[PDB]
DNA sequence: TGAAAGTACTTGAGCTTAGACA
RNA sequence: AAAGACCAGGC
DNA sequence: CTCAAGTACTTACGCCTGGTCATT
């Protein structure tokens, strides 16, 4: 769903078709960062699963894409702008897997973490609880 | 992705005739 | 906290 | 005007425990 969904499915949207001038937005390409949280003062930092359980946080990911804006002024010179990492939102983060913090983690560094290395995870913590979608 | 059934409504159809006596 | 929904579970 | 043949309502165990969540 990561790494293939999420850049299909943006990459398939229709463009933004706007009108007199023109407006054209195009989405390039998406980006995962490892699951970080914003505070009060909004100073990113990364989140650990435990963190998010305890404080009754959301364990999840910003998504950041690439917009491309094309202005259609009829004077034959069509201004495009594009936009590094625009932040549309923050997907979560099932809990072991390749994008999640406790990934490639070996139980001494999971011990370190207070996450038990028997914990398969598979799950997310959406506002503190655990939650698992069931096929 | 796969009830089931009982009841209260409508709506259409649609059928030889002749006058005298009777 | 109030009733609403959902979920899991016992007989 | 008046008979059989189509379209609408109306309902499907008894409790009991709990946990979570959005509105208020």
């Amino acid at each position: 769903f990561i790494q293939m969904s999420v850049q299909r499915i943006v990459e398939d949207a229709p463009p933004i078709d706007l009108q007199p001038p023109r407006y054209l937005l195009k989405f390039e390409q998406i980006y995962l960062s490892k699951p970080t949280h914003w505070e009060r003062d909004g100073a990113p930092s990364p989140m650990m699963p435990n963190e998010a359980r305890l404080r009754n946080l959301t364990y999840s990911a910003p998504l950041y894409v690439d917009i491309t804006k094309t202005v259609i002024k009829e004077g034959e010179e069509q201004l495009q702008t594009q936009h590094q990492k625009t932040f549309i939102g923050k997907i979560p983060i099932m809990l072991r897997s390749t994008y999640c913090l406790l990934n490639g983690l070996t139980d001494r560094d999971l011990c370190e973490l207070n996450e038990c290395p028997l914990d398969p995870g598979g799950y997310f913590i959406i506002n503190g609880s655990e939650k698992v979608l069931i096929a």
